[PDB]
């Protein structure tokens, strides 16, 4: 009724069975080729994986377990006086496919509150390490750390069957989320706030809530804004590195700690978890030049100009995407209510009735819309947020509620080691003469 | 012998190659792709390119071409040693040609001036607690070694794509250079009371230096080293330490998080426990039959064992048709240094008998031994005997070929790895759909 684990277990033998009666009526059947070009390329529109947990809709966006972001902002459980979606609720989303009723949120508020704590050794290390160490860095050394209390480690390598290992990934995936916000307000203290004291968890709190305290932050409005950037940021399909990345390690049987740090050495890498840094430093370089309210008419003239000279506008385009990514439109929407006098966020308004038509002209971006990477950085920095080194940090806290929510499920439907076959350029010329 | 610039000469001709290949056949296909494979692993999917290593299935693993008995042959050894250095293995992986004796020397001198550890590192390893497995160790430390990374700081500086490689090389030479120093830290201070790894000889071969700091002086120690170093450097791409390695690098992170989070990968004990699950099966049948057990009941057993439904670790292959080229060389190191251990002699006995039990049986198709059947009773001879430890040797070994390849992998422009996933519902969906 309440307990999280109780639902998963009724639900994971229907899934079994789904998927069996699939795979007995269509485990041949072809879906896709593979062209020497996939190989070459990175695997680009090579069906791959299943990942259960989100798909990508080309005409609405991102969708959790079938629902929009618009759904689940209306359905999901709020903060109590609150308006934006707790994760909490995202993240029983996504393991169960059923949105939860506010007791089962409180529930799983409670239960993350109660396995948050830090070993001695964690603690320590996170303490000891410089400020010339990266943040995320910081984030993947300590989470892989964190394996010594991995009880599916243990209880692997003292035997258990096959049937039970979801359980443990279950628990020990639900003690790393509980773990997750601690461990990145101490890298954040440490690096920004002079190595002062997290503090304590408050066992009534929300998961978010809990971190913006431990983070040091005291705005109901910032608490609101990480709640909805928490809920939105958590998933995005399989294909994407830190996704992958954790599929792929898990594959192995490596506990949900070795699987999520895996990942977030991914999501480190400049080609994956930057975007919303790389849109903020765009912006304050824009501001300082033109002022704070440039008009209409020569903010375009500067985007042509920009566009002209060989270079992007960070936060536009899409490859097959057909409309403004529903992520970006929520945050549009906050700060619409919230902030609306704010100087940089009436630059990113008015860049989004702009560009498209620009980047349409232009002809070379398809789907000029802008994504969730665009709107992020404004909000973060009018809340005190301003240490761009350590957005990813947050991306990567707000993805372990995905990947770990797909993780249990590869492992309860007994999925096995990643293995594709890999080919030389010599075997392959080989391959194509045969 | 300046390795860099003999790549320097090399790599134009290989994008030339690739480029004229893919013009021709770009859009062949190579393969299909069905329901079962996308459940199943990608399992029989030829997915990405891996230039380094090829398994012929009559032969076993090449590297770069060459058989491990060529490899043995024409590999330089160490005055007075008879076994190929891993300097040479690695010469060849990078340059697809045999180094000579000079090159080789010239190489064991830049991973002695390039070994050194920065404070931070060193103080995390003596802080690690006893409980924490070596491979969590391991990638930990060398997640935090991503402070010394030239490229990730290069990068954000600026430089352009046909250069990736260059500083992508720098941070791979460092990263070996640093390698056997984590390795034995990790070692000692879980093993000989936190005594000192010492000092790095400039005059060694990397392998030798490794042992030293281990605390092992044995002459045959060294020798048996430079082979499992050799031996165990590359096995394809599609392993999940090859395959994590080139994804995680695929967006642009630099090798020290590339290499972590394949470590995490090898931690698993899908894939990094085949040597130690060998040897706990090969006390246990010891100590059953004892030492001087006739073959005629070491074969009842075996087939009391198959009759029963079990299989016998180590033995058996989906694809290669004969003995790993890889078990046949640790045999014949064997039978020159240590002949007479009975526990070798255990291994030898089931050699003569386990494949002739499974040709007569009929089932398995390939019914001969791997490397992991043979290298436990080895690195025990020797007193290395903390089997929780076996897999960062493996990891130390198989840094050499996932970086050479990295290296590649840059070289060539190879883009962010990014194959698409699908959900059951959107499978059941595009089938219905065709
Ligand atoms: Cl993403
Ligand atoms: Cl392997």
């Amino acid at each position: 009724s309440t307990n999280l684990k109780d639902i998963l277990a009724d639900l994971i033998p229907k899934e079994q069975a789904r998927i069996k009666t699939f795979r007995q009526q269509h485990g041949n059947t072809v879906v896709g080729q593979i062209t020497v070009d996939m190989m070459y390329g990175g695997m680009r529109g090579m069906k791959g994986l299943v990942y259960e947990t989100s798909v990508l809709d080309p005409d609405e966006g991102i969708r959790f377990r079938g629902y929009s972001i618009p759904e689940c902002q209306k359905m999901l459980p709020k903060a109590k006086g609150g308006e934006e979606p707790l994760p909490e609720g995202l993240f029983w989303l996504l393991v169960t496919g059923q949105i939860p009723t506010e007791e089962q949120v409180s529930w799983l508020s409670k239960e993350w509150a109660k396995r948050a704590a830090l070993p001695s050794h964690v603690v320590t290390m996170l303490d000891n390490f410089p400020t010339n160490l990266h943040p995320m860095s910081q984030l993947s050394a300590a989470i892989t750390a964190l394996n010594s209390e991995s009880n599916f480690a243990r209880a692997y390598a003292e035997g258990i069957h096959r049937t039970k290992y979801w359980e443990l990934i279950y628990e020990d995936c639900m003690d790393l989320i509980a773990k997750l916000p601690c461990v990145a307000a101490k890298i954040y203290r440490n690096l920004y706030r002079e190595g002062s004291s997290i503090g304590a968890i408050d066992s009534k709190l929300d998961w978010s809530h809990n971190f913006t305290n431990m983070l040091g932050y005291t705005d109901a409005q910032f608490t609101e804004l990480m709640r909805l950037y928490l809920t939105i940021h958590s998933d995005h399909e399989g294909g994407n590195v830190s996704a992958h990345t954790s599929h792929l390690v898990g594959s192995a049987l490596s506990d949900p700690y070795l699987s999520f740090a895996a990942a977030m050495n991914g999501l480190a890498g400049p080609l994956h978890g930057l975007a919303n840094q790389e849109v903020l430093v765009w912006l304050t370089q824009l501001q300082k030049e033109v002022g704070k309210d440039v008009s209409d008419e020569k903010l375009r003239d500067y985007i042509w100009n920009t566009l002209n000279s060989g270079r992007v506008v960070p936060g536009y385009g899409h490859a097959v995407l057909r409309k403004t990514d529903p992520r970006y439109t929520c945050q549009r929407e906050f700060a619409l209510k919230h902030l609306p006098h704010d100087p940089m966020f009436k630059l990113v308004a008015q860049l989004y009735k702009i560009v498209p038509n620009v980047l349409l002209e232009q002809g070379k971006a398809k789907n000029p819309w802008p994504n969730v990477d665009a709107h992020s950085g404004v909000l973060l920095q009018y809340y005190g947020m301003t240490e761009m080194n350590y957005y990813t940090v947050l991306f990567g806290v707000s993805r372990a509620l995905g990947v770990l929510a797909q993780l249990i499920w590869s492992r309860a439907l007994g999925f096995p080691l990643e293995r594709p076959k890999s080919m030389s350029t010599d075997g392959l010329i080989k391959l194509v003469d045969s």
